């Protein structure tokens, strides 16, 4: 059984799963045997259609042959040796193709190392210290950004990290222009770099406001502070070159990781060679003995390889996600449950709302989103879900990510999947 | 030609290599078009037996097929979804087996994120915060680990760090028992972790002088503080349990990392239930969505049950190392160029000389610039070591009498050009 299998795990797996958050994930115990498409397959052998896939990355569903072979034949090839490789050339001009303001990157294993070691190079390229980050918006784990009241509190996100850890790092709401402006007022000159998700994710998704992204390219410019977007769900997903051109505003570094490659640990972070001048010449620093290794960069190039070959893809997808949009509306207004549903392309967030919840707010930050959201009917509907064989997060906050592999017929299961959790909410 | 290919390379990535150290590591330009066994094969279609071996994770060399399939198989099954996975615990119970103070693990990407995780968990569960570090062990990347490279001097190691970055991180020399003695007696208990390279790797092959490790398992033990065992490079490799297990001291938290996953980007720390308490409860934090990926566990699983199935592997794996240092101690006594090695298993370094106990003794026996040119010269003979002296060498069951042999010759004749 499901649940015997996750105890079994917890004896040699402390907490059961290796992050904090994802062990919190399946309060009603699923543990995978093997998937394919947006299809889990249990222990006990049920099938799960999958609305998380795996956060982020299989813009193609699980088991995408297409890229599972080319990452094979390099472990026939040389998987890691630490030296430079002719991949590395190939992978880099392909990110440089597809991304408007990368022209040069460095490679990392994850998000959270691509994160640490980009804010690091904004610190010695401007010779300052203080980043600004965003209520809600998730950028990884490393000490100077891992926060957890006011949105203006810097709240430490872990046990035992450093007491100075959050001290040069400070925090706005989410699309509030006035209280951006007055800290450049007060503090542009200070500020080594503005570290944004351009769609928030990881808290519903919250697009930006009209003029929000804009805005703060003006102000970071003006300032002589870096603009740092991070595009680690949003690259390769929102659009083909992610949210900088979907929303045509150019920032100095650009996180990359997920969709990039394909599911394979990989992240990186890269700009123009202005921006990245300090790692051309070697005097900043990056590290780390996996990163970039050529299983990896077989990866990003056959993942890359594959969506540059297809160039209505983004067309595609962004039918996918109204088809499931719709769906998800009418199955809703038909039980007559108020949710509220955002989406930018594929990436979907679906929330059941409190009775009384205003239906037609649109919130613009995470204050103002959670407070509408009846967060233990929609665990309660979670589990309900779960047992009619589809997967979302528990939390309402964490977005569904569709795929092609996501067709018609499977939304049109999903729906009555809902439909049928909602009865017996 | 590798300098033209590593320039078009340099065009697109900043630096050359993503890594700032491995991106100096190559000043006679090399770049990989594939490689197998200990052979990598250039650009040029050129041939080269391979001394560094990607940094520790090739205990078998490269193109390992057992471990190629396993993972190609689970690319073909569903590589990553998130979710808890019957593979998940058979690679924890496989560390459990093999290691004997670890019963309890968490995986992260690589050893930078599995140490920072592992001492924000010896911070949290002591409630202190101070970490002591010795000169010359390095431990990843991460802000509060990260220094340049007196003993007791602490020196950011990168650019862009805050300030405080290192304010609980503290110094001495390895293997000094009296100047840990007298830390501990002043602040041992401040302390929430003692971290160490069980056998210092990244700095020669400084091995633990007779008793310190066992020094330093009674003033942690005694003080309440964490030990924590870095064996990213020696775990699996100076034996089957890693250095814990060679030299019979066992920590309370280890990090792994390297042979574990074969050279797929994988690492784990963990320890006993007791040492591990605060992540069984997820009161304590660890995080990344490719942790415990699984084709990651299917790269544990299968190395490691490849290594537990060949029980007399680190006495072969000892025959191995001996005769490479046997040989390279004849070439450099033939041609009376004076030269100090240090080994432990397959675990080597070989310095040109212009037994110290630590980095700075080393250090300064060693003729740095001398050394760079017998390795440019070396790799125009087919052999490839990293140019600085204190980077080790990392052999493999790939590296046969009759690869060192050719190395032999190879070094005999880089030796004769200096
Ligand atoms: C925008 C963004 C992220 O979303 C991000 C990671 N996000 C997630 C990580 C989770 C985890 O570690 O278990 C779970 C997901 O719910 C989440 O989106 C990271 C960190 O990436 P990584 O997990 O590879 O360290 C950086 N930027
Ligand atoms: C002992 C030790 N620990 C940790 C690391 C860091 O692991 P990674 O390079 O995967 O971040 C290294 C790299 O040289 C190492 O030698």
């Amino acid at each position: 059984t499901n649940a015997e299998s996750l105890d079994g795990i917890k004896s040699v797996i402390a907490g059961g799963v290796s992050s904090s958050m994802r062990a919190a994930a399946v309060p009603l115990p699923l543990v995978v045997r093997s998937a394919g498409g947006c299809l889990l397959r249990d222990v006990e052998d049920g099938e799960i259609i999958d609305l998380n896939m795996g956060y982020g990355p299989h813009l193609f569903g699980y088991a995408d042959r297409e890229v599972l072979d080319a990452v094979a034949d390099q472990f026939a090839k040389g998987h890691m040796t630490g030296l430079p490789h002719e991949l590395d050339a190939r992978a880099g001009a392909l990110i440089a193709e597809l991304v408007p303001g990368v022209e040069q990157v460095r490679f990392a294993n994850s998000g959270t190392e691509a994160v640490a070691s980009a804010l690091r190079l904004a610190r010695a390229t401007t010779g300052r210290t203080l980043v600004v980050t965003f209520e809600g918006h998730y950028h990884g784990w490393s000490e100077t950004v891992l926060r957890a009241t006011r949105p203006t509190d810097v709240v430490p996100g872990a046990l035992g990290m450093i007491p100075e850890a959050l001290a040069h790092t400070v925090q706005l709401g989410w699309n509030d222009p006035d209280a951006l402006r007055e800290l450049f007022a007060r503090d542009g000159d200070r500020i080594a770099a503005v570290i944004v998700e351009p769609v928030l994710a990881n808290a519903g998704v919250i697009p930006p406001a009209p003029g929000f992204l804009q805005l703060l390219r003006e102000l970071t410019g003006r300032s002589g502070a870096m603009l740092v977007f991070d595009e680690v769900i949003t690259g390769f997903r929102v659009a083909r070159g992610g949210a900088q051109e979907r929303y045509g505003v150019e920032p100095d570094l650009t996180v990359l990781s997920r969709v990039m490659g394909g599911g394979f640990p990989v992240a990186a972070f890269g700009g123009r060679r202005h921006a990245m001048r300090m790692l051309a010449s070697n005097e900043a620093h990056h590290a780390g003995v996996y990163a970039g290794n050529h299983a990896a960069l077989r990866a990003v190039v056959a993942m890359l390889g594959k969506i540059r070959s297809l160039p209505d893809l983004y067309e595609r997808l962004e039918d996918t996600g109204q088809y499931m949009e719709d769906t998800v509306r009418e199955v809703f207004a038909t039980e007559k449950r108020p949710v509220h549903i955002n989406r930018v392309g594929t990436l979907m967030s679906v929330a059941l709302l409190k009775g009384s919840a205003e239906p037609s707010a649109e919130p613009r930050d995470l204050r103002q989103l959670a407070a509408l959201v009846d967060f233990p009917r929609h665990r309660r509907l979670q589990t309900l879900a779960q047992k009619e064989g589809v997967y979302f997060h528990p939390n309402a906050l964490e977005p569904w990510f569709l795929s092609t592999a996501h067709t018609r017929d499977v939304i049109d299961k999903v729906a009555g999947a809902l439909q049928r959790s909602l009865v017996g909410l």
